[PDB]
């Protein structure tokens, strides 16, 4: 292994991916306590200025409009002057975290089972390459199926993720079905303040959609020429069983409809993997 | 996974330990969706009856009294006709989960972990306290021991090697304190067996009363262990080790000394990291 | 104040507590220059006889055995015919001071932080009462937390040590983390000779474990019915910040393991008090 | 404490005054653990290089020559190629600390303190000498003054009241003599910034070269003070007062007259106590 990074607190890196914006706030006043340093391009004020403020005079008016279904359902589509956005709400460290990400406009045998899953996910995402790993007893990911376009750069990248995926990464994969790295060549954006005063550490990004990625893994994607990477967790009876990894040589937006279909497919596959016995 | 029992979804077992009571509810009406089957002795109605009801007409009034700091602080002590209780609130699967547990009434590196072992044994009063440090294969190595004179579980410095599954280590990372009040007690099922909105049992990752894997409960019984109380040692937010306390019978620890136990794990986490930078 | 005693040279009283024995010696011959008047019960010769002698024919053979780790580490446990003892070595006035004290046998918010410290120390010592003082800008100790057994003689002794703890006492508390008065009803033992010839004054007992206590404070403990008193200095960034005072109505040996855990706790607390800013 | 600067750990500032050099080492190998950053001009190697080395191959040979009386007497004069030096040895934090400072070459109660003031001004040659007596609130009261004709720091009988912090008075109690050679000079940092074995800087309570609190150094500069030389007046081992000498520029005092200064403080301590018993 590489113990120097297999103890990496990947939930505490204090950064997001640059295509979105993250805000966090506590209390009934809804006072901003965390804000990504890139937030001015979307919110019209400098981040150090927005700290301390209630969200009512911080969020764009289009978001505050949909605030009720946003709390109810945890997500809502909104149309900002900057374009279409997805808003996503979850709870963490006692803070309510708000993530804004660009969206399209809305105006007017077991190997055989996993092979069809591979082909199905590649059809839904359009990504060049899709790989399905199954974890063995040593938690090595075994390449079990591949779907790919004809004539490929990333050849047969059938190498196992061996003494590989650290426990903290597998724990996040268990708690989140979908993980998107929009562009491995893009730069992470730091969260402000660097440590949350109430916590003595950075905000926990375990369930954050925009969570920046361990540099060691981002470098592994870049060496492969991978731009976008989109991953689906395969659970069996609530336990991590495998991983579907989609790699595309450049950014390629997937869109919410086909992302949601991807997650439903992981739920359908979990049923099929468990019910095969009982 | 890591064998016949290391694939166990220990967060989804659907039970609590029998010394406490758990309720869960969604929505602004606060409609009961989850209830432990033992709840009648504390709430005065059958659980199958309390399902569907708002909490305002479900919880005892002493609890609803302190409901503001209970939501505010996440915990509050209350005095019920049955005696003193701790109420504990967290969110899970979109439900807000309330746990009621009885309480008393209210009117070098090896050397550092050696003192930690002696400090925890004095705070808990438990017969034996062990400090494990996890190596690179996530095997726990016994690094310090504090224990009373003349022991039944004498010198247990046998390592937990191909042992503590990832799901257990993940919960040790997310919760600083874990208490098994009595390994001879029986788990109490949560009702309904699967949450209708979820298709599975309520996720008990952050539950104080979460029941115990039958295989580990059986291993505790074989040792003559009654109570088991664990403190997670984190370094820079990553699981580093475990302080495991074993007692031959039940022994209440009490909130003051639990809270002192948790502060010590925070103090120790500073010392393990700041030792470098 | 009481200026008649707030200039008391409490480091120069020339006495020890009666439960231990103190020896001091200079030079490469290691010639006894200071000896407590109670030393015969442990060493088998009269103190005036042991003066001038090298330690090789003065110390018990069990102590001279462990002399190497005693110098190396500053402390060592030894088993004498009289029972188990702790030996403690430090330097003072150019003399090397040796203190022997009985030991058990070894054969086969900020207020919330200080409240847990109070409860933790009471658990480690077993003393009836534990009080935590924090010093304000006038160096008054403010009672900030209390841990105590149910149903108490020393009620709520929440009175501040006000125009109180003299500067010389606070200086010794800064230089020593742990201070034990084994029994406030016991009698101090004089050091011989009454003044050290080389110095023109008594041996400086600033860092002595057995140092006898100012009579005015010993009388204050007795009036409270206090037998044992065990104190821990709280430092922040090397400066005296507060004091944890343990009082027990009778003698109660604490034992080295739990004393050492007590001192580590004061070091851990000092980190938490300083790092809270930087 | 006693304000924004009266909590200052003046024994832990991690610097020395730039006119001298400090080394510290532990163990029987005499391994360098502390070294002032200015040490190369005197020892001929970079400080970061000398760390880890035994002193026998670190100190100049003239110093190791006199090493027996240096350990014996605690001080010895040596003649280096750079000129005459004083070597000074004491123990602190388990380290033995060696300080090198340049030296010249060697081939009623008010009335008593008035003569003491005139005696110290003649011994030091400094422009102004003040005698403070501490009252019961540990405020220093000006009790006698000796000074040259026509003064810049004319008649400074303003009291140091809510002033001299406890940490400064504790060091005045433990050291009879304190010299600030030049308040316009710059402190030299000790390397490494914290002692690895200690988690903090070396304790400089008994160091001759110990640097000065920035706030007090700035107050000296505002007065046009270059050199400052202090004598502690003890009565029965307790701090009683201070003789403070101020000079508008650096002025070496020389060991003979420093030693005479210290003997006078001992003679005065006899007279202040024996006046009763
Ligand atoms: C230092 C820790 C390591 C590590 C971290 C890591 N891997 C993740 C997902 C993942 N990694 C791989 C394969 C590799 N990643 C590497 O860095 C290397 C070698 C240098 C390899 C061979 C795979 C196949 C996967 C599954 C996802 C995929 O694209 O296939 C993650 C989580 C990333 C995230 O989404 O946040 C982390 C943190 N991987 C290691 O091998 C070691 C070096
Ligand atoms: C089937 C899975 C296994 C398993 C589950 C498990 N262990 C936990 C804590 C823990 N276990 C041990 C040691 C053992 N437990 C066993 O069942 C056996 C062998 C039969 C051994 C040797 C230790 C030392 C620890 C640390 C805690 C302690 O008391 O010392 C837990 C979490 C329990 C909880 O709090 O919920 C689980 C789920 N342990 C395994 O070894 C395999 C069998
Ligand atoms: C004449 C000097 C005084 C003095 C000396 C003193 N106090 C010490 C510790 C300590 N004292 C108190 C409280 C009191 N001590 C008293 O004598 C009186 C009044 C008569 C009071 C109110 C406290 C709270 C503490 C902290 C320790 C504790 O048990 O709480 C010491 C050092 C003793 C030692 O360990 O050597 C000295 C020398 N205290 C004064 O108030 C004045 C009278
Ligand atoms: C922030 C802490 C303070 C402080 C520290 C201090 N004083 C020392 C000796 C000393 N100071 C004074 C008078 C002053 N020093 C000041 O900074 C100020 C105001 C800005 C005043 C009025 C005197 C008279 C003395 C006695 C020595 C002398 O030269 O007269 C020392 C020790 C210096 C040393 O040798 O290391 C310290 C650390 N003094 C304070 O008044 C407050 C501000």
């Amino acid at each position: 292994d590489l113990s120097q990074c297999d103890r990496e607190p990947i939930h505490l890196l204090g950064g997001i991916q640059s295509h979105g914006v993250l805000l966090a706030f506590r209390g009934p006043d809804r006072l901003l306590e965390v804000v990504s340093a890139n937030a001015q391009a979307l919110l019209g004020r400098p981040p150090e200025t927005l700290l301390g403020q209630p969200v009512g005079r911080v969020l764009p008016a289009e978001v505050l409009a949909q605030w009720e279904p946003l709390v109810a359902r945890g997500s809502v589509r909104v149309v900002l002057p900057a374009g279409a956005y997805r808003a996503l709400l979850h709870e963490s460290d006692g803070l309510t975290v708000l993530e804004l990400e660009p969206a399209e406009l809305q105006p007017d045998g077991t190997q055989a089972l996993l092979q069809t899953a591979a082909d199905t996910v590649r059809a839904l995402t359009g990504f060049d390459r899709v790989m399905v790993y199954r974890f063995d007893a040593d938690w090595h990911g075994e390449v079990l199926a591949e779907s790919k376009r004809g004539g490929m750069d990333g050849f047969l990248g059938m190498h196992f993720p061996a003494t590989d995926i650290p426990v903290q990464a597998r724990a996040l994969y268990t708690r989140n079905p979908l993980r998107l790295i929009a562009d491995a060549r893009a730069r992470p954006v730091p969260l402000l303040p660097p440590v949350v005063p109430a916590l003595g550490r950075p905000l926990d990004l375990s369930n954050s959609a925009l969570r920046s990625v361990s540099p060691v893994h981002l470098e592994y994607l870049r060496n492969m020429g991978v731009g976008a990477s989109f991953s689906l967790s395969l659970l069996k009876e609530g336990v991590l069983w495998g991983l579907i990894a989609c790699h595309h040589l450049e950014p390629l937006h997937i869109s919410h409809e086909r992302r949601r279909a991807c997650e439903v497919l992981t739920q359908l596959l979990a049923l099929q993997l468990s019910a095969e016995e009982r």
